[PDB]
């Protein structure tokens, strides 16, 4: 029969289920964050040599698919993949969109889907989508632990890798930075940075004279400074800036005997108008057109099942399909063939969520709610690592890109994560031209790592700072 064998309406029930599954299958925490089937860190070099030899494109596609599935299939985070694929999570997760379909943080991208299959979205729908992701995650009750949670935290100053891969990791980082810069004062900027975090009393003594003083742009100096800040150091600055204003206010309230009321209230007014201007400038930053479009995998996955008309009953067959897909990969053509050929009804309805082929602008600007053939992997890691009609078959392994994130980054085992990311990167270099690719998947895996992301089921959006500023 086609049924969901993982039956839990609550984190507790699932916990029981998974203690049992984990013990039966000897899930192991050696090299992976979450317990998994991973006994040994894969060796991808043979794919590197083979890839050095390949004279045709199809072969390079197959060699990279192979390399990927080889590095992935046994490292999937069984606990979170399972939890995300269980009965309760599937019921609530699908039911969320029926209640929230018409809300203002959903309707913006949803009702506009067909359009989004072609043209890049405004900033508004990016913000909306991210809010909706966090909301679905709160309402559904998706967090059973740190690997399913919302990550709010500062990007670590340093990223440790072993001397074997340090070369590679660095090359990747430089190409990444080059790419970010491609996506897009002196005293003023440092005064703005100091104000944004440490010194809010700096607002009493602006370097340019009056705090709200306009520059060559007619835009306030503070505003553009903060903007350039969000650009270089990441949007965290804005929050920090606001925090500082908070302090300012607090101070003005705690000691009001030291200040003149009228011009204190005008000071505050000023900093606030400047901050609103800085926000507005950063929302259109065009660097927000990218970072805003960062996908929330499980959320977009459930959105896709919903949009494709999937339900608790038919979900197990999708889980099944995905599971097979993690064994026998399919490029564009093969995916389309498979999806149209299946007698099952969600197959055709999936490809009708696919964007155009044939999508004009750069794809990092594509909205995170839109399905494509390359994005099947998201579903792949959500519902596919563990087939829910036959959970034990998970022991065979199902390769899905984000599986890489389940690898530990810690130095005692010698950062398997970075090692695999690096092997993938070399392998790609061999057969493909790096600089000329719209996206580089190993690079995005790396981006996810540097930013402190240990799971596919973690939400990385609210993280503090820019991964490109990291020292490795």
């Amino acid at each position: 029969s086609m049924e969901n064998k993982i039956v839990a309406s609550t984190k507790e029930e699932f916990n029981t289920w998974y203690k049992q599954f984990a013990e039966k299958h000897k899930l192991n925490n050696k090299y992976t964050e979450s317990a998994s089937f991973c006994a040994e860190i894969p060796q991808l070099d043979t794919y590197k040599y083979k890839m050095e030899l390949a004279s045709t494109d199809n072969e390079r596609d197959a060699i990279y698919s192979s390399a990927l599935i080889e590095a992935t299939r046994f490292c999937a985070p069984i606990m979170e993949c399972a939890w995300a694929s269980c009965t309760g999570t599937v019921k609530r997760g699908l039911e969320w969109f029926d209640k929230n379909k018409d809300s203002d943080t959903v309707k913006v991208w949803d009702a506009n889907y067909q359009k989004l299959r072609t043209e890049t979205p405004p900033a508004e729908a990016l913000l909306a989508y991210q809010k909706a992701a966090l909301n679905w995650r709160k309402d559904v009750g998706f967090s059973i632990g740190e690997y399913t949670s919302i990550l709010k935290k500062a990007v670590a100053a340093e990223y440790k890798v072993p001397g074997t891969v340090i070369n590679n990791i660095k090359e990747m980082l430089s190409d990444m930075i080059r790419r970010r810069n491609r996506i897009i004062g002196r005293e003023h900027l440092d005064w703005c940075r100091e104000f944004a975090s440490g010194k809010f009393l700096n607002a009493f003594n602006p370097p340019w004279g009056e705090i709200n003083k306009a520059g060559k742009s007619g835009y306030p100096l503070l505003a553009t400074g903060l903007a350039k800040l969000v650009e270089l150091e990441g949007k965290d600055v804005m929050d920090k800036a606001k925090a500082s204003i908070a302090q300012l206010e607090g101070w003005v309230k705690e000691n009001k005997d030291q200040v003149d009321q009228d011009k204190a209230e005008d000071l505050l007014k000023g900093v606030r108008e400047s901050y609103k201007t800085a926000l507005a400038l950063a929302k259109q930053s065009n660097a927000f057109r990218a970072q805003g479009a960062q996908i929330d995998t499980v959320f977009s996955s459930y959105y896709w099942l919903w949009k494709a008309g999937v339900t608790p009953v038919t979900f197990p067959s999708v889980s099944q399909f995905l599971f097979e897909l993690g064994k026998n990969p399919k490029g564009q053509k093969k995916m389309q063939k498979a999806l149209i050929n299946t007698p099952l009804k969600w197959g055709k309805r999936l490809i009708e969520l696919f964007a155009d082929n044939d999508f004009t602008e750069n794809r990092i600007y594509m909205h995170p709610c839109v399905l494509t053939s390359g994005r099947m992997s998201e579903l792949g890691i959500s519902f596919g690592a563990v087939p829910v009609t036959s959970p034990d078959d998970a022991a065979q392994g199902s390769g899905h890109t984000k599986a890489v994130l389940n690898y530990k980054t810690k130095t005692e085992v010698g950062n398997p994560c970075a090692c695999i990311i690096s092997s993938l990167f070399e392998i790609q270099k061999a057969g493909y031209d790096i600089e000329s690719m719209d996206i580089v998947a190993s690079e995005h895996l790396l981006h996810q790592s540097l930013v402190g992301k240990r799971s596919p089921f973690q939400n990385a959006y609210l993280i503090k700072g820019n991964a490109t500023n990291i020292n490795i």
